[PDB]
DNA sequence: GACTAGATCAGAAGCAGTAGAGCATGCATAGTTTT
């Protein structure tokens, strides 16, 4: 949808942004969503994200985890960290349609450890990790952020 | 996931052939009238 009136996910967070955003572009990653049990469908088996049928159940929910542009601010060169601050002032979250994906400060291995060690008993395919200096540089790879799995 | 292509079956329309009905033409004969 690309307007509030006609859409999949549109239509419904519309009203999700806080009264002064009005000029905003955010990356994330879209997934399907189970109201019956409130879980994600992990991708796979029985769906496509991309040509979900109207009929289902399953529900289009989005997970942001970048910002790149707010009332004219370009924050492309910002930091992680103050990126995901103005993150955090855009849209108060509404479960289900949009959401923020958390992320836990660490400074040691043990830590990563756990974590994998978390996301393999919740079925998932491992974890990642993001440097809080990094900037965005589109189409690099491997610059600030790295991904583990077993 | 969306979309199309080819195979399959049935339904319906066109055409062929037959049977049944109706309408002209003749004439065969008898009946009636005239001389």
């Amino acid at each position: 949808g690309a307007s509030p009136t006609e859409g999949s996910l549109t239509p419904f967070i519309h009203n999700a942004f806080k009264a002064d955003i009005q000029i905003c572009i955010l990356d994330g990653e879209m997934m399907a969503y189970n109201p019956n049990t409130q879980t994600f469908m992990q991708k796979g088996t029985k769906f496509d994200i991309k040509r979900m049928v109207e009929d289902s159940d399953l529900q289009t929910c989005y997970c942001v985890f970048d910002v790149l542009m707010v009332n004219n601010k370009k924050l492309g060169h910002e930091t992680l960290r103050k990126r995901y601050e103005i993150l955090s002032s855009i849209f108060t979250p509404i479960p289900g349609r949009i959401e923020i994906v958390q992320k836990t400060q660490a400074h040691t291995k043990n830590e990563v450890i756990d974590a994998l060690n978390e996301a393999i008993d919740k079925r998932e395919e491992g974890i990642m990790v993001k440097q809080p200096l990094s900037i965005y540089k589109p189409d690099k790879r491997g610059e600030g952020w790295l991904k583990i799995k077993p």
